[PDB]
Order: C-alpha cells, then sequence, then structure tokens
C-alpha cells in the first residue's frame, strides 16, 4: 500500500492570427508571487505566512466570500474545538461552517491578510498555485525572491496577461477567463472532469471558447509520492510544458476593414437622404461556397434610441431580419420537392385574391396586368404570384380567384415549406465554429395568411450567417457547407510566433438539397438573368453595373436585402447584404453593396 498523487501547472495559451499572419491577440509575459503547499502547513502556520507576505505586495479590492471568512475565523485550533462544541471531519467541517456569523469584526488591514490567508488556502497539497495581487514591478519582484527563503513555500513564477488587439476581428476573437475570476463557476464541474485545476484560464466566449482545447498551453506534469502518513518523498517529473497551439483565420485583416468601410459608406449615405432613419444597421456576410471559409463578416449597428453608430460583426450570427424576396429560390424549390413543379413551370402572372383578404401584388403590382410567368423569369421579375401559388400547391390546392382555403393541411404544408428552407440553412443551425450561434425566429404558432407570407420572405426571421449560407449553397450545386471561420491550426516557431500546419481545418459536407441537377440550373439561370436581363421587369441589372467579374444574385424587396455570388461560370465568392428597414424605394443599394463587395474581393484576390 503506497500513496498516489500527481499535480500540475498551467502554460502559455496559443494565439490568433488572421489570413495573413497579423497576431490578433497578445501574451504580455509577467511575473507573479507562487505558493506550494505541504500537507504539512496547518492554518495557524499559513496565517503566519499571509501576514509575512502581505508586507510585501499591495491588496487593492478585497471580495471574501463568508466561506473565506468563516475558514480564518476557524483556523485557530481552541475557536474550532469551541464552534463545533456548541451543535446539535468534513461533514463536521460544514456543520460548523454554519454556526458563526459573518457579521465579524475585522479592521480593512485585517482584510488583506484574509484575503491572502484565502489565496494559500486554495492550493491543493503539493500543488504550486499563483497568488493573485496587484501587477508587481521588476524591483518589488526582486524584493520578494531574495526573501522567499524566509517564507517556505513562497516563490516567484512568470504568468502571461492575455490581451486583445485593437482590429475589427477583436470582437469575434471572445474572452478568455482571469486568474483572479479564475475558472468560470456554473461549468467547474465540467473542467474538473477534463482535467483543468479551479483557476486556470479557458476560453469563455467565441473562438477563444470554441477552440479552447487547442489553445490551451500543454501542463508540465510532476508526481509526488507519499510514505507513511501522507508526506512527500521526492519530486519526479512526468511532462514538460508547452505554449498551446496556434489557430489561423479564414478572414483577412484588409479585406474585412474594407467592407465595414464600405457599409459604414452605404449606410451614412442612406441615413443622410433619410432612408436608412429607422435602419437598426447593414449587415454583410461574403463565404467560400466551394470549402465554407468565411471570408468577411461585418456588421454596423445603428442605435434606434440615441442614433450612434458602433461596430457589430457579431450581429452577424446573433442577430435576425426579416429576409424579404432573396428566399424566392428555396420557396420554387420546395415545389419541386412536393411534386408541385415540373421543371421550368409556366403560372399566371396575376394578383393573388384569397376570400377574407387584401389580394396580393408583386412591386409591379397591376403595371402589365396578368401574364405568363416561368420560374426562370419568376426569379427575374420577383414575382410573389408565383410563389404564392406554389406555396398553396404544397397545402394540396390549386389557385382560383376568390378561393375560400381550407387550412386542414396547414402544419403539414408549413413543415414541408420550412424544411426545404432549412436544406439551405434558413432557419436551422448553419455549423459555422462558435458556441451559440442563433438558428432565427421561426415561430411555432401561425396561421394560413404567415404560411403565406412566409413563401416570400415576410414572416421567419434569419441571420446574416443563414443567408449568406444558403447563396453560397445554390453556388456549390445544392451542397450546402458548414462555414469555418478558422483555417488551419498552427505550431509555433523558435520565439512563441506563428509555425507551421499541424492540421487544416477541412471543408465539412451537411446535406445536399433534394432538388434535380437541371432544376438547379434553372435557378442558375434565374438568378443570372436578375443580373442580366433587358426587360423592364429585371430587377438586379444594378449588380452588373460596373462589376469586374460576372455576377449572379438576387434582390430582396420596407427592406433592401441581397445575395449574389461569383462568377457565375466558377463561383468563387458568396454574399449575403441585409439592410433592413431602408424606405428608399427609388434606388436600391442592397444589389450596389453585393457588387462592391465582390469587386473588393476580385481586386484583392482575383477571380
Ligand atoms: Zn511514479
Amino acid at each position: 500500500s503506497a500513496s498516489q498523487t500527481k499535480v500540475t501547472t498551467s502554460s502559455a495559451r496559443g494565439e490568433i492570427y488572421d489570413a495573413s499572419g497579423k497576431p490578433l491577440v497578445e501574451n504580455t509575459l509577467k511575473q507573479v508571487v507562487s505558493f506550494t503547499r505541504s500537507n504539512k502547513m496547518t492554518a495557524t502556520d499559513l496565517k503566519e505566512i499571509a501576514k509575512k507576505l502581505l508586507t510585501y505586495v499591495s491588496i487593492s479590492s478585497p471580495n471574501l466570500t463568508e466561506r473565506q471568512l468563516a475558514d480564518y475565523y476557524l483556523a485557530d485550533p481552541e475557536i474550532y474545538k469551541k464552534t463545533v462544541e456548541a451543535l446539535p471531519s468534513e461533514l463536521y467541517n460544514n456543520a460548523v461552517d454554519s454556526v458563526p456569523t459573518s457579521q465579524l469584526n475585522y479592521t480593512e488591514d485585517e482584510k488583506k491578510e484574509i484575503y491572502l490567508f484565502s489565496q494559500l488556502n486554495a492550493v491543493g497539497n503539493f500543488a504550486t498555485g499563483t497568488i493573485a495581487t496587484d501587477p508587481l514591478n521588476d524591483s518589488q519582484v526582486a524584493v520578494i525572491a531574495s526573501i522567499s527563503k524566509e517564507m517556505p513555500g513562497i516563490s516567484i513564477s512568470t504568468s502571461w496577461d492575455r490581451k486583445i488587439l485593437e482590429t475589427s476581428l477583436s470582437s469575434i476573437v471572445g474572452s478568455v477567463s482571469s486568474e483572479k475570476a479564475g475558472l468560470p463557476a456554473e461549468e467547474a464541474e465540467s473542467y474538473l472532469k477534463k482535467g483543468y485545476s479551479l483557476n486556470d484560464r479557458v476560453g469563455t466566449s467565441y473562438l477563444e471558447k470554441q477552440y479552447e482545447e487547442v489553445l490551451q498551453g500543454k501542463r508540465p506534469v510532476k508526481e509526488i509520492h507519499l510514505d507513511k502518513h501522507g508526506d512527500m518523498e521526492s519530486v519526479e517529473n512526468i511532462e514538460e510544458g508547452s505554449k498551446g497551439k496556434n489557430i489561423k483565420l479564414t478572414i483577412d485583416l484588409a479585406f474585412q476593414d474594407s467592407v465595414d468601410a464600405l457599409l459604414k459608406s452605404y449606410f451614412n449615405s442612406e441615413l443622410g437622404n433619410g432612408g436608412a432613419k429607422y435602419s437598426e444597421g447593414v449587415y454583410a456576410v461574403a463565404l467560400n461556397p466551394q470549402t465554407g471559409a468565411v471570408l468577411s463578416m461585418s456588421g454596423l449597428k445603428h442605435d434606434l434610441k440615441t442614433g450612434e453608430l458602433t461596430p457589430d460583426s457579431l450581429g452577424t450570427v446573433t442577430n435576425v431580419f426579416v429576409p424579404g424576396s432573396v428566399v424566392k429560390a428555396a420557396t420554387i424549390s420546395s415545389g419541386w420537392e412536393n411534386g408541385v413543379l415540373s421543371g421550368n413551370q409556366t403560372l399566371t402572372d396575376q394578383p393573388i385574391v384569397f376570400q377574407g383578404s387584401a389580394p396580393i401584388y408583386s412591386w409591379y403590382k397591376l403595371a402589365y396586368g396578368s401574364f405568363p410567368i416561368t420560374a426562370v423569369e419568376a426569379l427575374e421579375y420577383s414575382s410573389n404570384a408565383y410563389v404564392v401559388q406554389t406555396a398553396l400547391g404544397i397545402m394540396g390546392q390549386t389557385y382560383q380567384p376568390n378561393m375560400f382555403v381550407g387550412t386542414s393541411n396547414l402544419e403539414s404544408a408549413m413543415g414541408k415549406l420550412r424544411s426545404t428552407f432549412g436544406e439551405y440553412g434558413l432557419g436551422s443551425a448553419t455549423g459555422i465554429d462558435l458556441p451559440d450561434e442563433s438558428t432565427g425566429l421561426v415561430p411555432k404558432e401561425y396561421n394560413f395568411a404567415n404560411f403565406i407570407t412566409n413563401a416570400f420572405g415576410q414572416f421567419d426571421n434569419y441571420t446574416p450567417m443563414q443567408l449568406a449560407q444558403y447563396v453560397a449553397t445554390i453556388a456549390n450545386n445544392g451542397v450546402r457547407l458548414a462555414p469555418h471561420i478558422v483555417e488551419g491550426i498552427y505550431d509555433n516557431n523558435d520565439k512563441g510566433g506563428l509555425g507551421e500546419l499541424i492540421q487544416a481545418i477541412d471543408t465539412k459536407e451537411i446535406n445536399k438539397v433534394n432538388i434535380s441537377e437541371s432544376d438547379m440550373a434553372i435557378l442558375h439561370q434565374g438568378f443570372y438573368q436578375v443580373s442580366h436581363g433587358t426587360s423592364p421587369l429585371t430587377t438586379g441589372r444594378a449588380f452588373s453595373d460596373g462589376a469586374t467579374v460576372s455576377i449572379s444574385g438576387k434582390t430582396g424587396t420596407n427592406n433592401t436585402n441581397a445575395v449574389a455570388y461569383a462568377p457565375t461560370e466558377n463561383p468563387q465568392i458568396a454574399v449575403a447584404v441585409v439592410f433592413p428597414h431602408n424606405t428608399n424605394l427609388t434606388k436600391n443599394v442592397g444589389p450596389a453593396i453585393a457588387r462592391d463587395i465582390i469587386n473588393l474581393y476580385n481586386q484583392h484576390h482575383p477571380m
């Protein structure tokens, strides 16, 4: 029978780099007081160590918990034997812990040695823990190092402050927990199970959290074995510690910055002319449709209460917007999957009149009367009649003007429409490499009118990322890919910086949309004619106006959203622009913004 026990110490966190290698985070090296605890140190011994250490360190904002107050009170061996004396070893510690009031009389200078006592008390037997204090300077550290021998247990070691660098990707990088705030409390149990200490610093937000396993530094491990009582025999080493592995993003700072500037430019323009007065902002996501790589995620928040403009790149994955007409492709796709439409089917474009409700029109209203229209043309002219007749078909009915609609098949129809939408990413999880994306506002309580509006993008709300995946799906011929913001995992070179490739994050297929290849080609013809058409009803000629490459896309019609991919023949970029609640009917900047993003990218990475 011999006693076994192993202790661990954390290392430097890996760093985060943009597509070109610029660092986005900083490990600033610092020196800290460390404490190594022995099974032999009593609480009175620990008290004596705190008081000696208080002469050398500064303690500013001590926020002691009752648990800590009581531990310090009960340290006195005589006062512990007395407090349990009046009660009706671990169970005996906890019951005696509910026996004293925390209304104790400790001077402010007293509260300081209680804080330190706490820090020493938190360190497990034989382990080496950090003793959090105010920043120590070079001279202050040299004093402590020289008188360490007088406080057995105390030493000076090297730690690291984590800081985020001022860039447009600073919001996406996320946060890491302090060594004082320690391991996050509502998750403490699930980390201890993994191997983490109590005062470890771990990603609590966005990328730091998502790639925690990659960024966390490898630990140096030591074993200690115990004799008879459980006392230290010798201190043997198992594993030598190293800096965490690095991650490189798919986003390039230069490009991201130029998209932010372009969004601000268009937003102010629209704000100035009054069109954007009640608009919450403008968001843009550009993806690579062959891989799912995220090329930029930009956002500009306009506060409707003060008026201020602030960056909001996370809005692309957390905020939801009515999509408008850009979703017409997904509704037509649903008609094909549910046997309502056959290839490029001709419908009458007519006002849609249901009993007990206002007629439904398209943007051109009555200007051309009723006329035959194909699926290609339905996308090109952005026809509501077409998608409304399609939706009504999914519900099992043929449109006749003035019809009373039976709603016996409404849950089934809505389910089928949303199911198709979900295949494109609209209302479902995108797969993106962040801990918590919104999946959109998809209401479970709805009626017939809602089902119909949903068909032309006027009910379910989606995020800008979902809308980008949708059009990247069309660009990738129906094969929907998980977006990823990280490109590969990287080693470190000789002095803690971007070394060589460990594991390139590879493409992930999620599903393939259940439509024919020729049906997918009909959606491609539609999206092309939106931008290249010659009809008075053609809706997106602005996509082509000064384009350096051939753009295909779809406008959203209040609402000035747009989606696009390019080049048409061999798509390498797919973009979604979300510009909610813009009242300018005159000129539609949605397509213009998407074109410019695509031009921006083409100038940066030639296609
Ligand atoms: Zn051993």
